[PDB]
């Protein structure tokens, strides 16, 4: 589900004109480094890491500083800036450190006008995590690039069967996605 | 007890000709940073962090990379190199990253000939953590700079009373320390 997060983030950036690759390991100057999303547009290339939480806690200074060190180790591969996405908030210390070293930050509601809540809600997007589906079904959908309820609908029950859903489960998931989309 | 660790490490370095200060917060280029020990000798100045564990687990790459970022943020204050002490071992990834960015590492048994086990055992030192004492008694002793059993003995029951021990507890702790030292 860092797998889901990276795919959701790549998709949101693709909607804003970025070319993306997910879950990339590169050989750093020193050691191998995982990059959750590599995003490029108009000659800028970002090293993106997702740090999401399932409880209401901050992404803090230690995470920011780790991330900066990661960026330094991969920078020779042609990265403009590191960028952290979180689904909660950054601490004030993390915000300060980031502004001062040059880490872009996107939280649920940060920066003003550009948080994940805006990226999703401005397009009317609903992550498939809202659906009554298990981690297996979930992962199958994501691997097919299905990250939003709309993707389930436009994939179609035929395609959901290929990726591993029973006919019955495919019908149920499509109906659930339609209900979310029509129930706002 | 990061309080104890920093004091134990400073004392071991003082035995090897370093001038030390413990638990120092400095204003970094970006934000405040905690340094567990600042150690200097012959014009070299180290930023030391202790990462100890009470279970047999490695100090790993994330900790090393955090520490390197910390070093970069305080480096303008005149630090030669960062240095991590751990009471277990560093992972192979941490060792590799450290060698490649320039972080000194000292583990229980690393580097060869220079691990904490050697620093203690070569001088016949016994940390006071071996004694039947609580966190309060422990902290009192450490604040007085009492980190080894020998320090309890040379402090004397009179001094242990000043720092807060009852007469009875002072006698018991001295007897326990004598028993450790004579029981090797
Ligand atoms: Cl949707
Ligand atoms: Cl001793």
């Amino acid at each position: 589900n860092l797998y889901f997060q990276g795919h959701m983030v790549a998709r949101l950036l693709e909607e804003h004109g970025f070319e993306t690759k997910t879950n990339v390991i590169v050989q750093g100057n020193c050691v191998e480094q995982e990059i959750d999303v590599v995003a490029e547009r108009d000659g800028e290339r970002y090293m993106i890491e997702c740090k999401f939480h399932n409880i209401p806690v901050y992404t803090g200074l230690k995470e920011a500083m780790y991330t900066y060190a990661r960026f330094l180790d991969v920078e020779k591969h042609g990265f403009t800036q590191p960028w952290i996405f979180t689904n909660t908030k950054f601490s004030e210390e993390a915000k300060k450190y980031a502004g001062c070293v040059g880490i872009k930050l996107t939280g649920w509601s940060y920066p003003e006008k550009e948080g994940i809540e805006v990226l999703l809600e401005s397009k009317g997007l609903y992550p498939i995590t809202i659906l009554r589906i298990d981690k297996e079904v979930l992962d199958e959908l994501v691997r097919a690039g299905l990250v939003f309820c709309r993707d389930v609908v436009s994939a179609g029950e035929e395609k959901l069967r290929e990726i591993g859903l029973s006919a019955k489960k495919a019908r149920e998931v499509i109906a659930e996605a339609k209900k979310v989309i029509g129930g706002s």
